[PDB]
């Protein structure tokens, strides 16, 4: 829970996030990375030196992609929300996308927030 956070190097998160980070972000710098746990479940947290943060599940697959400080890969995005995103808002660039076993949630530079469940229907859109 609350503050039970402990610091890890890189070579320490599952195999999967390292490749995930090497895949869509060999250019940034790690600025830190811990362990969370909540109950039983852990996460793993990563921040680079630009500011922008990944967390993964306890597996390594990502469940938070913020790039509030550049955009989104485009590779890491569902094809399904990248096509609803493009025709829906064709100027607007992701810069966060966080996910759960039951939704997406996508933040996009102008604004805009969408949520999709894993079928992609559109759950609910705000501003
Ligand atoms: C609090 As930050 C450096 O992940 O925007």
């Amino acid at each position: 829970g609350a503050d039970d956070d402990k610091p890890i190097q890189v070579n320490q998160l599952p195999q999967t996030a390292q490749t995930f980070i090497k895949t869509h972000f060999p250019d940034n710098k790690v600025a830190m990375a811990k362990m969370e746990t909540d109950w039983f479940d852990k996460s793993y947290d990563v921040i680079f030196t630009n500011g922008d943060k990944l967390e993964f599940d306890k597996k390594g697959i990502w469940t938070e992609v913020n790039c509030k400080y550049s955009a989104v890969p485009v590779a890491v995005v569902p094809d399904a929300i990248k096509k609803y995103v493009a025709t829906n808002y064709p100027d607007a660039k992701m810069l966060k996308i966080e996910r759960d076993k039951h939704d997406y949630e996508v933040k996009l530079s102008n604004g805009w927030e969408i949520k999709f469940d894993m079928q992609f229907n559109v759950i609910d859109i705000d501003n």
